[PDB]
């Protein structure tokens, strides 16, 4: 497996609602959740293991035995608090990389279960957090997207330095440049 990393095109790419709720789900999810725990993240998605279809897992104790292995299938977001608050983010996919993101302190959600079975839910503090980092990747969102200009800017050139190892590895130009921005 390969954690898919910025500024790849996979990670911008739409992804595709699953309709079939099965042992090839389950075999992935537990893959996922499994990259999770190898990498010391705490949640994942799955275009940042190469499938473009609208699945995330996520558990914010981050520790195996603890928390609760959370797992999300087509979510939507329904609701986001007016109150925000800010947190210092990294990203599996920009590795190295950790900045300030300011979100909403918490999201009502709909979405469906690993068995297809659907759900209302609502998130507040670090799972609210989670979630929404991992529902930006499915919406083909990254998180400097949501970063200030002034917090960007410090983070420019470990961007650039990540333009740089894909277009060494392709030999092709990025296909996105922070500075476009
Ligand atoms: C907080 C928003 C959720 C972040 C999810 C990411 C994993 C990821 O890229 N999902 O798409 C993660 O585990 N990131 C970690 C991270 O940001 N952490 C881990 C502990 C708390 C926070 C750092 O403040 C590390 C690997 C950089
Ligand atoms: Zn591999
Ligand atoms: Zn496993
Ligand atoms: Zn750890
Ligand atoms: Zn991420």
């Amino acid at each position: 497996m390969e954690i898919v990393e910025y500024p790849d095109p996979i990670l911008r790419a739409k992804n595709k609602r699953i309709d079939i709720f099965d042992e090839n789900l389950k075999n992935l999810v537990d893959a996922m959740f499994d990259v999770m725990y190898k990498t010391d993240g705490i949640g994942l998605s799955a275009p940042q293991v190469g499938l473009n279809v609208q699945l995330m897992v996520f558990n914010p104790a981050g520790e195996p035995g603890e928390g609760k292995e959370i797992v999300l299938v087509n979510p939507k977001i329904k609701k986001y608090s007016d109150k925000l608050v800010p947190f210092d983010e990294g990203c599996l996919s920009f590795p190295g990389i950790y900045a300030e993101v300011v979100r909403p302190q918490s999201v009502k959600i709909d979405a469906r279960d690993i068995t297809g079975e659907r759900f209302s839910i609502s998130l507040s503090r670090l799972p609210a957090r989670i979630f929404q980092h991992e529902y930006d990747h499915l919406e083909g969102v990254l998180f400097f997207d949501r970063m200030t200009d002034q917090v960007l800017d410090s983070i420019r050139e470990e961007l650039e330095a990540l333009e740089k190892k894909y277009e060494e590895k392709t030999g092709l130009p990025s296909p996105e440049r922070v500075e476009a921005r």
